[PDB]
């Protein structure tokens, strides 16, 4: 005479908004993310398992040796293909209240899928073939594997097209606006704004290529990696060339040797490409931030917005500051996952589990900070006056220009006078023209150094930028 | 002739839940971790920000140097009391909708602030002394403050309270139980299941003292540290003294010396120290997944719950494996906030104010781990069986003892006989007992040798237990 | 009237041995990186510096445009080509004694090579031609790129190979000795010994394959990447062409955008790939340990050799202990250089010099983990009695195959069937030949099932172990 | 027959030197140190072993309950004492050959010691005494915590001291120099040079205290923890007072509760105590390349140095460059050392041996850093001119003591009508002045604001630099 209880509610209160969201990837820029929601959720990994559970039963429909499952009527495949696609939150709910009892979530799909087929009785018929001869981590690799595709595809490499492209951009608009160079903090050898935005592209360029190149693994094959339970009830299927047909039919690349999980090295390898670019990344807000520092750069203002609480006056790089901090997050959980996933005990252990539903959160941080540098950068304006007034105090500069010259024509010690000219020494142009007039060298080479100045002295910088890509 | 337009609206869609969270601090665990949101959420930051502001307005009107803010009467103090008191979600979307024109969080708050004294005229009349001579991080470092203080003292140390005591309690329940040591993994010294569990409390212990004595630290002092601000408009008023008292009364450890920022170094000592605890608990959820591997402990089963998809008999760790992947991420977020905060450009950058929205994060990690391994811990049952069968296969381990006692009474080389005797060897208590009876010993040290046991060659491990503490 | 003073000495006494060595890398492991001692000391790093700046000078010597630097005489090319090959400590002491004057190591160089022709009137003729237009880092980023092409080639793949091999070797001997496996710790389907290698060794190959592919760049620009100082000079030469030949005719592959330094992604993208291996490594070095552990494995034992101070009776596998450490300690250093390096202010900053003198560092550790391992590996013997006794224990993982079969033949509830007889229950084979005796299957799928032992349900294992390579 | 071979053969070559180390902690700057040598080589570690073995033997012939180990005459007492204070090379290169044979460290340092003592019949007498009950691990622990101790009181305070008085000399001798402030990298409120050397200072103070706070723990007990054997051989002895006699006998502080190995907790503490004061040092290094940047500090140039390879005017901030790289390093194996060390499974693994051979290689990094900081410190000269001539070309600074100065006197909308004035807009002294003048305050107010000037609205800087220790 067992009475109603509820243990097993599972009750989604109205607590949780961005509002009181714990993670800023759901709070604060929760609506910088959303594209994650439909891939990296506890929904969104519920919704591929159920896709892959549900392609598994169709290829052992149509396979010809699986006697005991006939091939499904159009009827039956249509019912099985909804289920995929028409996949609810209410549909997760099941799920979840189904695992309050099981306490293992994809026996909760089995258990989920073997209730929602049910009612057809040709589906029903077949219902102890769902997950069948599968572990959960058959199921759950797949999943992420079409997890992160999905997020390479459709997410990551669109915004890195984007900060390229703007970043290729900032190099054509300056291509020839001349900048004092920094080394060391340093007033050196002058180059253009275009240039020094050429080579942040030309290295983000090669990471968008690897991050293409990197394989994208998957597996099927049993509990511990053998095809053990397959063998046991069909000896005469060939189930390893069943398995790379499965996995790659998803469209993953087939990985033949695990043990009861994926390896997750190919996890490491998208995640040490993705952390690479965001260090390039990090290395362009930070310069980029110094540029404005510098009075190089000014930012448009936008009427009724704040620069500071209690300095009027202030107009700050915020979203060049937003996007350093978090992608200094995001390389922070890649690296954990790179570092860790590919370690588990013996034919596996499952601290991989939990650490594997934090694959959205390193690339949130990452999103959210490329929208920013996106941002910022449509709100860059050059100050042509400040850095050319700059190059014009900056007549040192041609120590370099006038020694090399001196060293192609025989003078004798051309560095060692140049650094007695200017080293810890304020020299002008007048300064630096009287010293190129006592020199020893062919007149037309002392016109060309004379007609020099700090603005022109830029090398190859311009037509390096037209060569660009 | 200006028509409306809804470029400021702030809306909040219905798009959010635990199921389509992207984090699962918010997803999967969002119901192991909602003390944190009244706390670390963007809600429980304006939060803390109002009760900053309402505080400093309150000084200033208590002060009898600041002419200009009269005292307030009874019903003008309830009425920004309650301002703090029945903040709501509502009142933090208004400062969202105000944030979509100030593009600035702290100036919203105030601009939030004035709006909601509008009505009384008493507080309507010093209205332009709310954020009086502040800078938007004196109000977020108290916030700061604030959190973690709460954080640390509601959250934290009772959840560390609860493994320290039940990890004590395994010492006790098991106390007196023989366990096979493993050095190296092989075969060592026996010790007992209690005093293993007795050295890791013992460590706990140590963190649990030091967390209490990190300093928690708040400053308040002007836009970069100096009173600029406030020395320029009340050239006479103590502001040195007026901070410290400030800081205080909120109940946090005053910090003198700043730029903009309070800097960061006692998060990294909180956040140094819950990283210590959590890497402790590591090795602890390690060992107990070991020794249940060995089955050493067998673990409660629950009536309808799954243990693998594939094969039924599995009783698995899963707690304790849940534990351990979520301490990973804890540590790794708070290695990364440690490391990150306290260096800041300058008077300071801005990387620090999206890093620190994720306070909440590295926390909410380590409490999902702290539940589980309380979860895993209450399912643990010692299998004396195993143990004790174990033992009386390690007749070796009495090598130890033996050559010891004859180093004692001046035999030749005792080490070297029961190396030769023992290593690479299968020797049984019989075998034990035959050397020891060969052995020019006296008959009363004879007599102990051959009593000894492994599973009585303990040493002083019960006592230990018993003086835990 | 200035008198003789020794601020200049270099001086290195007899105070460095192994013995004194602060690292281990030089001291107690000194023995095991002595190939990296010719690389990434300062000594390797001068001579490479050499080499580079003699080869610069013969492509100037080499060029018709360049009038001045006239092509050299064989006498003159073997001068400068015996400088570079018989290079010596006293040569790279001479160096460090102009340092000592300098404070600037590459200036040191260019200063000790023009000491080195002045003898040779030919040469001396054309000294000031010596590091012509180039900067430091022109120098020193083709000097690291010929150090990690070398200690790729030379060193580390040679080792990885070895691995490879050696893993391969284990997976071939040992292919047909079944295992019981372990999930979560607890025993799960069995597989072979050698299929758990062949895991291992496929995986090491796809890291293998990667490292050469991983592109090794290096560039030769001037002082911030534009050709500025080379243009002024020689404003007819095409520099860009000139870059390109000379860093490919050292074998490096060309980078043609940078700033002053070569921007080292491809550093970060060699040491992702080498701590991927790695993390393999320990993931092996931690199995095995587990292996030996279980008494899976014993090991070979060494006359003279102690297992212990104290417990005569100890063999413990020390060689995969130092290697799972000594790979932590690769790692972090690996991940340091690959997160910090390709970080550098404006058209840089020096913090990358003193920390390149690192890369050998991170690569020390990893090679005296791969002969540590390697060591371990050559002291395994399987032990097969243990293996198949444990089996033998292990009736309860039949509960897989007898429930898919039931699956197959329509049989109600079979999961649950055999999660009611096993989980958490002692089922022996006649407990497990009775349960499959009462089931309604045809006989010879009955007759199969009482055929299998837990020794022989190892699935594909063998055959996936004969696939392998 | 057998005859003479070499596999023991222990050869140091002549390979070795700081020219051809792999570590530049042992190459480059090896001079910088060579306080460490003594300390964490292996000869160091070696030396401290037998200090150790040499005391427990001591405390045993002084205990009067082990009557077989007689109470030494003041002669034995001076041979053993000899031992440990004339410790040789040679002496550690005699373990090192017995290593060849017993691959074992401990049981070579304990055969070495039972042949040093064979010559003498009172020593030679107790020999089977020396290392009696003990676990390698009770040697080593309390070597690593001598180690330690020497480090941190010898080496890492007097250091940390050095920078603390010369940072604090910064504050005074710059504490009246205003300086334009920055934040988020743009001009606002002003400071003085000192007041932000007096902030890192501060600091600086704090981890010093806290440095000398952390405990420093050892423990001896025998092989598992719990005295076995030396029950097991003297059961009326107190062992558990025995142990913290001899702990705290050496300096250290009791650590009761242990396996094996001590748990390294302390160590964790010391080293992210470290890894603070670093990362305060790698900001002030930072801060101040942003200054020097600035040119509000230049440095003192020496005759002879060279700044650059092809810019002659070069006067770079190479010192805090150099110091800063090397604090990342620093940093880097701290914390690997901090997560690592305290994770050791069961009674313990032997990973932590081989990285605690490396605990001289994290202090080495941050002490080559200490003495580059203080060499780039010795340079700076204050550039006054350039630092008050920017302060004159930042009147917007003036927004906010204005509009606070308005709000104390219930002007209307101050900071929007400063934000109107000057945000992203240029006004010069006569704009700022022509504003005051037409606001509605009192005369003595106006005539306060039209007083101020950038330079001079620096707060109350300079007497918190008074104020400061
Ligand atoms: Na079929
Ligand atoms: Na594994
Ligand atoms: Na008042
Ligand atoms: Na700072
Ligand atoms: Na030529
Ligand atoms: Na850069
Ligand atoms: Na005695
Ligand atoms: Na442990």
């Amino acid at each position: 005479y067992d009475i109603p209880t509820t243990e097993n509610l599972y009750f989604q209160g109205s607590e949780l908004s961005s509002l009181t969201a714990v993670s800023p990837v759901d709070g604060r820029y929760g609506d910088k993310v959303s594209a994650l929601r439909g891939i990296f959720s506890e929904y969104g990994l519920l919704k591929f398992r159920v896709q892959v559970e549900v392609r598994w039963l169709q290829k052992l429909a149509a396979h010809a040796a699986i006697k005991e499952v006939p091939a499904f009527a159009a009827d039956a495949i249509g019912y099985l293909d909804a289920i995929v696609a028409n996949f609810s939150e209410e549909d997760a709910a099941r799920i979840k209240t189904i695992e309050r009892t099981t306490n293992h979530d994809v026996k909760a799909v089995e258990y989920f899928l073997k209730e929602k087929v049910a009612e057809i009785p040709e589906l029903h018929a077949v219902s102890e073939f769902i997950h069948f001869a599968c572990t959960s981590e058959d199921i759950n690799n797949l999943s992420h594997a079409l997890m992160l595709k999905t997020a390479r595809d459709e997410v990551i490499l669109p915004y890195w097209r984007q900060l390229i492209d703007g970043i290729k951009d900032l190099a054509v608009q300056y291509r020839d606006i001349p900048l004092l160079s920094r080394t060391h903090g340093q007033p050196a050898t002058p180059s253009t704004i275009g240039k020094e935005m050429a080579n942040v592209a030309y290295r983000m360029e090669r990471q968008y290529r690897q991050l293409n190149q990197v394989e994208i693994l998957g597996k099927i094959n049993g509990a511990v990696g053998n095809y053990n339970a397959h063998i046991a009830a069909y000896p005469e299927v060939d189930w390893h060339q069943f398995s790379e047909e499965f996995v790659t039919s998803l469209g993953i690349q087939w990985n033949p040797y695990t043990t009861q999980i994926e390896p997750h090295d190919y996890i490491a390898e998208l995640f040490d490409c993705v952390a690479r670019f965001n260090t390039i990344l990090i290395d362009f807000d930070r310069d980029v931030w110094g540029y404005i520092a510098l009075n190089h750069f000014k930012q448009k203002t936008i009427a009724g917005e704040i620069g500071s609480s209690t300095m009027p006056h202030k107009v700050n790089p915020i979203d060049f500051e937003n996007s350093e901090g978090n992608l200094g997050l995001s390389n922070a959980v890649l690296q954990h996952l790179a570092s860790k996933l590919p370690v588990s005990r013996w034919q596996r252990d499952l601290t991989d589990s939990t650490v594997l539903r934090n694959l959205g959160v390193g690339i949130g941080y990452a999103l959210i900070a490329y929208q920013s540098t996106l941002k910022g950068v449509s709100k860059l304006e050059v100050n042509r006056d400040h850095l050319l007034d700059e190059l014009d105090h900056n007549w040192e500069v041609l120590a370099e220009p006038i020694q090399t010259v001196m060293r192609r024509y025989g003078i004798e010690k051309p560095y060692e006078k140049l650094k007695e000219l200017t080293r810890g020494k304020r020299v002008d142009a007048e300064g630096m023209k009287q010293f190129i007039d006592g020199l020893a060298l062919p007149e037309e080479e002392k016109a060309r150094l004379k007609a020099m100045t700090p603005a022109n002295y830029i090398g190859r910088a311009i037509t390096m930028v037209d060569e660009l890509k």
